RNA sequence: GGAAAAAUAAGUAAACCCUACCAUUUGGAACAACAAGAAGUCGUAACAAGGUAUCUGUAGGUGAACCUGCAGAUGGAUCAUUA
């Protein structure tokens, strides 16, 4: 009964020192699009919904801003504080 | 007949109040705003034709620098080619 949402924010090496960001756990509900814009502006960088098998849509943004999003997510809501993972090397 | 107090009207007009306006100073805050700086963060606009150019005006869009349409100017990557 894995019902429950857990979200997952990664943090890739897509260049020598350039990282991206990673999330993918973020329930279909309110489409990424609206949160792809939102946080553009809100750390400013670029942003991408990547989307790997059928239904799984990922936001893949430029950085390292994880603890901005798990910041963001639970103290929106949007994603309670504990199901929120941050895997960071 | 002179003549003190008192009282009187018009007058000069102190102060005070109300109604407008001017001048000179001085005041004010969280959030906000502005200023300056950097190997903060994201990208790379511009110089190099800096991915086939900048730039001006106006218009519209965009994380950001900016892109794009129409019209110009070279301060351009031409001072030049009917045989
Ligand atoms: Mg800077
Ligand atoms: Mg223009
Ligand atoms: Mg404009």
């Amino acid at each position: 009964d894995d019902f429950q949402t857990h979200i997952h924010i990664r943090v890739e090496q897509r260049r020598g020192r350039k990282c991206f960001t990673t999330v993918e756990g973020i329930p279909p509900e309110f489409d990424y699009e609206k949160i792809m814009k939102y946080w553009k502006k809100w750390l400013s960088c670029n942003a991408t919904i990547v989307e790997e098998d059928e239904g799984k849509k990922v936001i893949k943004l430029n950085g390292d801003h994880r603890n901005q999003i798990q910041q963001f997510l639970s103290e929106e809501g949007i994603a309670a504080v504990d199901n929120i993972t941050i895997h960071g090397i």
